DNA sequence: GCATGATGCTT
DNA sequence: GAGCATCATGCA
């Protein structure tokens, strides 16, 4: 039942047709400077397997890869593009990416290989990658015969599935979303990842040493106050010290045992001096283990750069994620952790970091979609939205809004931006679910348009089976009809929140595409380095800062036209820390 | 070795 | 709330 193909010893003309399904296999999860283990090509002339050493050395094949007029259909083209970039080879003409197509059709399926995408259309003549390569320590590239058949079968699947996937995308009015947004963005992400971000390793190592000293000191104080040594990082061992030896009250429990989360510890601080030290230990340990040690582990020793990998096909909101290292959660709230950003520097001499972020894009999107008169007017006046929200829900003038009032209004807005439940709000504000509900009710009284939107979108999700974003991204919500309160409730919150978060995701993605086109037209050397949800980070010659101050915000603010203005703040400096 | 729980960082 | 990590702990 095997599939016929040619195990080529050399590249031939028929292998270079103007349309083909192409597989450039990179098995390592992190594809940066990784091996390409095999190549498969499927076109009108047949199916072929090529050894990388020969194909990638062949002038004709390389030229074919870089020829934009020679169209290729692939799965996870970014992976191939980046691996090739590390080899000095350009990949152009990718007209269809099955990974992104499957992702847009249904992001909940978690499609991570050709077999999974193929199963969506009842095509199963291809094996899952895990079945071929294995997992974990058992992972390995199989003998050529097995490897070759697998790559050819993946190419064959891509060749066959392009049409049915494009047809459904078209039916969903998502064809442009794929071809004009996600695929072009994939190439931009490839460039960003390959460029990488330069790291001041000496700085990190310095901080690391200072942290180690501070950790040792606090660690000893903890054992001193506890009257014995124990594993502080062990909730079980810590729980015994706090709730048994010291008799602190148990305010919250977890499946396993006593909760020792920061939230719980804060409340116990008044009872014993050991508590504040545990909190301080947790903070220092977080910075040391996750950030300092974590970053140093993935920095390339030769260039001192980190090359993250953006997962463009994971979230059901349409936002991008980042891994190895995750550069979307570097500390900023507290000054101590914020200092870590001083370690991210420009990659060239006399260059600077330029960062631009949307100001409240989620709430502005909500104002637009819900057509709430009060919210739209607030943004048209460029009001401090948290202060404004406080004025309305607490019924007071601007000068009557106290700091605590603004903080709680901000939390209410935070809940709307991330679609948290009333229990979530209650927990965040440390108040009763009942009081949190009253805040929500007060908010809806002040923003009736938002209330109407929330009611209507849940109804629409139920009727159609999914909700959509500004650029037609879709999220199916089968749990919307569940008779299990918690399950149904979460689905309703996602129905309300996905159009907001998802539309904001669509906007910044388009902004990235528009920005790169503008940078090219303007002949600027400036280039994108990172995307952190509502923020874009670039680096460029110091001589280009003034031009970027006008160009970047303009492009970002004009990415789309909403019923309210889009506002972008920006700053630049010698390090990411200073770009604020 | 590897799965899962508790924890905490960002937006 | 999600996605990404950590370390500890159990088992396997
Ligand atoms: O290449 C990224 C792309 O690959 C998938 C699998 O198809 O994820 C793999 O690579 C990621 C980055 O190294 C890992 O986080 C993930 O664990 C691994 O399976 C897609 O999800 C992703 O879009
Ligand atoms: O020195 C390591 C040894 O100490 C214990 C406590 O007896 O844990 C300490 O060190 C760990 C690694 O530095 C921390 O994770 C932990 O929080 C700290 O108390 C033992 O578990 C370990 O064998
Ligand atoms: O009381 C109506 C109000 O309830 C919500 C949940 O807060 O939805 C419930 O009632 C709907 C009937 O109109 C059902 O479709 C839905 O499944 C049920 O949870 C709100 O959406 C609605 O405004
Ligand atoms: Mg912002």
């Amino acid at each position: 039942a095997k599939m016929a193909f040619t195990l080529a010893d050399r590249v031939t003309e028929e292998m270079l047709a103007d349309k083909a399904a192409l597989v450039v296999e990179v098995v390592e999860e992190n594809y940066h400077d990784a091996p390409i283990v095999g190549i498969a090509v499927v076109n009108e002339h047949g199916r072929f397997f090529l050894r990388p050493e020969t194909a990638l050395a062949d002038p004709q094949f390389v030229a074919w890869l870089g020829d934009e007029t020679k169209k290729k259909s692939m799965f996870d083209s970014k992976r191939a593009a980046v691996a090739l970039k590390w080899k000095g080879i350009e990949l152009c003409g990718v007209s269809f990416d099955l990974l992104l197509a499957a992702y847009l059709l249904d992001p909940a399926q978690g499609v991570d290989d050709v077999a999974a995408a193929a199963k969506m259309k009842q095509y199963e003549a291809v094996r899952p990658d895990e079945a071929v390569y294995g997992k974990g320590a058992k992972r390995a590239v199989p003998d050529e015969p097995v490897l070759a058949e697998h790559l050819v079968r993946k190419a064959a699947a891509i060749w066959e599935l392009e049409r049915p996937f494009l047809d459904e995308l078209r039916r969903n009015e998502q064809d442009r979303l794929l071809v004009e947004l996600e695929q072009p963005l994939s190439s931009i992400l490839a460039e960003m990842e390959f460029a990488g971000v330069k790291v001041d390793t000496k700085r990190l190592e310095q901080m690391g040493k200072e942290l180690a000293e501070q950790l040792g000191t606090v660690e000893q104080r903890i054992y001193e106050l506890a009257g014995q040594e124990f594993n502080i990082n062990s909730p079980k061992q810590l729980g015994v010290i706090l709730f048994e030896k010291l008799q602190l009250p148990v305010l919250k429990k977890t499946k396993t045992g006593y909760s020792t989360s920061a939230d719980v510890l804060e409340k116990l601080a008044p009872y014993h001096e050991i508590v504040e030290n545990i909190l301080h230990y947790r903070q220092l340990g977080k910075l040391q283990s996750t950030y300092i040690e974590g970053l140093l582990k993935v920095v390339r020793p030769d260039t001192k750069k980190v090359h993250t990998i953006f997962n463009q096909a994971l979230t059901q909101t349409g936002r991008l994620s980042s891994t190895e290292p995750n550069l979307q959660n570097i500390p900023i709230r507290l000054e101590e952790g914020r200092k870590i950003r001083q370690a991210f520097v420009p990659s060239e001499s006399d260059w600077l970091i330029f960062a631009a972020d949307y100001s409240q894009i989620e709430l502005r999107v909500l104002a637009h979609i819900a057509e709430d008169d009060n919210l739209m007017e607030a943004f048209r006046r460029d009001l401090d939205i948290h202060t404004k929200t406080a004025m309305d829900i607490f019924q007071v003038s601007e000068d009557e809004v106290t700091p605590n009032m603004r903080r709680q209004a901000k939390a209410v807005n935070f809940g709307i931006v991330y679609g948290i439940s009333d229990y979530g709000l209650a927990q965040n504000l440390n108040i009763s679910r009942k009081e949190a509900a009253e805040f929500i009710e007060r908010y809806f009284e002040s923003f009736p348009g938002v209330k109407r939107y929330m009611e209507n979108i849940v109804q629409e999700a139920k009727q159609k089976g999914y909700v959509t974003t500004l650029l037609h991204r879709r999220r199916y919500l089968p749990d919307i009809t569940s008779r299990n309160f918690n399950v149904r409730s979460f689905a309703e919150r996602m129905a309300m929140n996905t159009p907001i978060q998802g539309s904001a995701a669509d906007i910044i993605k388009k902004a990235m595409i528009d920005l790169n086109a503008r940078l090219k037209e303007e002949r600027l050397q400036a280039h994108l380095l990172l995307q952190v949800h509502d923020e874009l980070i670039l680096e460029a010659p110091k001589e280009e800062m003034e031009r970027l101050c006008r160009l970047v915000p303009e492009v970002m603010e004009q990415a789309v036209t909403l019923r309210v203005p889009l506002k972008v703040d920006y700053h630049y400096g010698s390090t990411w820390y200073d770009a604020k």
